[PDB]
């Protein structure tokens, strides 16, 4: 027997064309929702997914009631009503995660039928059923209970047509004199705090959502003596804004000539990362079964290079 | 042979009487420096350390001209110069990591063989040299080049003593019903999102001026049956500030007898921990020394318990 990352029970009657409304391709989810009841019947809904999109079922009027999702406000309980013919849906309650409540219902005939949906994780991703003059039929599609929701597949496709910027820094700068006739040696030794830095773009209010992780590897700076190259670090785990801190070292012995002066500059690069991205969110429920949508945005980070040094004589 | 994690080169005169200003104890470095020129010396100088201490040497005047360092600014070169009579100071110039530069000079006489310090990691902890009426002769200490800045010994001596307030959040509610007169079986899931915080306050810069890591557990909450207790996690390598975003997730079976209904919530149990804290701040310097300083401060975090449920028969 198979399982599904999704779930979905529709209440109400058999008439009525059909509709689905639903954010599952690019895993946008139920932000906003807005119903019409009549006597005996809801009338119609009109919902609003996280990126934008928005439409109208049955027929809405001035009798319309709505409820906004705030970020991070996820679905503890619904329950559905029929009609008590059982030829509508009749009413539609829901309590939040934060313990708001929204609650319309047909005015005339009294709420007969209660269903007690299994609302999944609680995220929803939109409605489905039939609708026509009234909402004949409807249910919430929600993601079923979530284990992980993770960005993989990472691409940077415009990254080998792209020339790095990178800008030297100077560190520390010390001179060493040698009056003798002796050949001296000294040690020199520089240390600098960097803090490296990763972002990777979001929309559709995912990162409120879900928990997300970033399954990849990090945009680099490559040194050949043509210049510089990007190049993909090792891949890891990240968070989808990231920053590593770190101290950077050099040390070397130095030569220093009888009667003449060494003067030594260390330097490290840095570079300023900006390119677009594409990429995949897949969410896997708990009871295995997984759900993928395409992301497509912009990844900005900061990188540097090793420190070096120029010992120049005088 | 023997190495230190200090550095510092005095240069001037014989004459006056010593003095000491270090923030080595506390790891508190140098904020802000004033200073007098006369004709023929350095007159005085002023310097204030990010605890708060401030001392005077030689003596101030309205010529004084002072510089101030902005967060994460450090040392990358200095240079003294002596008199010209090599009797006293006759100059002090500096360039910092943001190519910001400070320069004071006796106004009469014209200066002669510029000395180069060696700055070491430019974190600066004070001065020391020999002054009377002016300043005969000082240097900067400097910390030598720095390998890493650890956090550690990390202990929370009134943990034992207070209990954690645990606070249950419901998260999903489900409803099985058993119309039949066999025993049915379901299968209950759920999940949530949570982020997990750990904070230790910081003070006197240490955390603009120095990359730290804290190595020690995360305080968590802990199941005895007389209700919670506090213990600390295991040991790793943290920020001093961070989050952790996780899912949370619930399964078992559902067992509902003939003509009975079965309820089940699923809760979890969030605790702000707030709590003073006691460790050791260890910099490691590249030439294989090293520099304590005890700290002091509160740790504040947020965290989960396990996800659990309730079923109730009716």
């Amino acid at each position: 027997h198979m399982v599904y990352p999704t779930t979905l029970h529709i209440i109400g009657g058999q008439g009525g064309n059909a509709f689905s409304f639903n954010g599952q391709e690019n895993a946008a989810t139920l932000q906003k929702l807005s119903v019409s009841v009549g006597g005996w019947q809801v009338r119609g809904v009109q919902v609003w997914l996280t990126d934008g999109r928005r439409e109208t079922f049955g027929a809405m009027d001035s009798s319309a009631k709505e409820f906004e999702f705030e970020s991070g406000e996820f679905i503890k309980s619904l329950s559905l009503w029929g009609n008590g013919a059982g030829t509508r849906l009749g009413a539609i309650k829901f309590i939040t995660s934060r313990s708001r409540e929204f609650f319309a219902k047909m005015t005339d005939w009294g709420l007969k039928t209660e269903y007690k949906i299994d609302v999944g994780s609680g995220i929803c991703l939109g409605v489905q059923g039939r609708g026509g003059s009234d909402i004949d039929s409807m249910g919430f599609i929600f993601i079923n209970a979530i284990k992980s929701s993770v960005i993989q597949d990472m691409k940077y496709p415009t990254m080998h047509q792209i020339l790095p910027n990178v800008q030297m820094e100077e560190i520390k700068e010390m001179e060493y004199k040698n009056d003798t006739s002796i050949v001296q040696s000294y040690t020199f030794e520089s240390s600098k705090k960097i803090i490296k830095k990763s972002s990777w773009s979001t929309t559709n209010k995912i990162e409120s959502t879900f928990s997300l992780s970033v399954k990849a590897g990090i945009p680099e700076v490559m040194e050949v003596e043509t210049g510089f190259s990007f190049t993909v670090g090792s891949e890891s785990t990240h968070a989808v804004e990231e920053s590593e801190e770190k101290t950077e070292t050099l040390t070397f012995p130095v030569t220093v000539p009888t009667h003449k002066t060494v003067t030594v500059v260390a330097n490290i690069g840095r570079a300023d990362i900006d390119l677009p991205y594409t990429a995949l969110l897949r969410i896997t429920c708990v009871n295995g079964a997984s759900l993928d949508a395409p992301l497509s945005g912009i990844y900005k980070g900061l990188t540097y290079t090793k420190m070096t040094a120029v010992a120049t004589e005088s």
